[PDB]
């Protein structure tokens, strides 16, 4: 007499208004911001919900300059933001070479989420 | 007589309102900010909520400044900012070569999130 | 006779209004910020929330300088920032080289979240 | 010579979003009451406004009485009210009679809201 | 040579969101209540404004009396009330007569609100 | 030579948000109460205004009395009331009769709001 079996139940998150990620194997570059989660309850009033509030009434301008020369001006550059290689420069001259300056080459990936093994070797009647 | 099994049961999380990432087995870069959670009941009232509040009437700007020569103004650059490599250069001559300035480069990954075995070698009749 | 089994019950985590990250094996950078977590009950008033609050009515400007030769001026650069390599640079002349300045570079990962192991050799009847 | 004259200027009252009886000469009975005046500015918000405001889940009722004899239940009455003469009466029996309980009667009146006199008696050329 | 004159300017009352009477020469009964004024400016809130406020769950009932005989019951009788003669009585025999319990009567009323007079006896020229 | 005048200039009250009588000569029986006067400036809150404010969760009833004879029950009669004359009475024989019990009986008046006068007996030429 021979007998075996194998069995899985799986059932995935449950969200209620929220943000969520179960499970993730094996991830490389990863940038969640600002995914905000509220509530609000206002009676007889003002709510005001926020994360960045920048009251700036004179940000990064220029100034009156007359007879000028040979200027490199770069005001806000690269604000709230990802991956600006080798980007948004301010010069004259500019030479780049080489087998340098590399962003994210080559890997290598051997990934399983979930394994189940069930091994039965002679059981010969 | 043989007898054998295997079993497996399995539920995601239960989020409310909320923010949630499980079970993550081998990441590599991961930023996550300002992913704010909040309640907020107001009754007769005036609620304000936030994490970066900036008054600067004035912030980075410049000034007045006739009859000038060869300036290098960069105000306010990578603000609230990732992965900026090589990047807004306030220069007049630039030069870049090699094999260097790498980010991120060659990886390699072997990675199972959950693994169940059942060896049975050996039971002949 | 020969009897043998294996069993798993598993259940992921439970969130309210909060931020959660359950189990994580094997990870390589990790970057959180500004995460916030808040209740607000207000009754006949006015509640103010906020982590950065920068009230700076002249923050990082520049004055007035006529006739002037040659100028570097980098105000409130790399602010609330992550992986600024060799960057936002004021200068005139730059020469870079070589087989240095390497950002998370060659990584080897063998990671496994969980494990179950049953073994069974000989029971031959 | 003999030269002689009258002159009367006369203007009424101004009135803005309000009550105004200017000049009453020889008024009897007068009876003002709830003539009310108000600005409601109301943002973000619930104003009631009342004189009288009566919350009252049981007023002025009766209660359960079986088997009972010879009752007299008045409520409430002559409630926010003038002139009520021998009124209403909770009674079996009544006799009125005589020259008497006499309201308001045989009033005599000379009234004269306003009066220009010009005398000139005698310039006999 | 005989010269003369008269003269008179009148204007009324200014009223502005207001309760006003000018000049009343010569009154009799006079009954004002609750004649209010007000300004109200509410934000992010709640105003309740009321002269009578009753909150009163059980006022002026009555209870449970079964079997009961020869009752006389008046509640919140004569309320916020003017001129009730001899009136909303509890009895069960009533005898009036007479030349008795008389109410604002027989008035004699001789009344000027304005008098101007001008006197010129001779000039007999 | 004979010359002569009479001159007269009048002018209301100004009232603003008020309540105002300017001159009342002659006045009988007056009654004012409750005429408020208010300004209310809410900001994140809340307010409550009144005079009169009567919380009386069981006020003037009368309780459970079984098998009961001859009651005289009277609660909260004339309440914020004026001139209740020989009224709501309890009782269960009345006799009323006489020349008495007189109210606001047999005035005379002789009232003048304003006089002005100019006598001129002789000039005669």
């Amino acid at each position: 007499r021979c007998e075996l079996a194998a069995a899985m139940k799986r059932h995935g998150l449950d969200n209620y208004r929220g943000y969520s990620l179960g499970n993730w194997v094996c991830a490389a570059k990863f940038e969640s911001n600002f995914n905000t989660q509220a509530t609000n309850r206002n009676t007889d009033g003002s709510t005001d919900y926020g994360i960045l509030q920048i009251n700036s009434r004179w940000w990064c301008n220029d100034g009156r300059t007359p007879g000028s020369r040979n200027l490199c001006n770069i005001p806000c550059s690269a604000l709230l933001s990802s991956d600006i290689t080798a980007s948004v420069n301010c010069a004259k001259k500019i030479v780049s070479d080489g087998n340098g300056m590399n962003a994210w080459v080559a890997w290598r990936n051997r990934c399983k989420g979930t394994d189940v093994q069930a091994w039965i070797r002679g059981c010969r009647l």
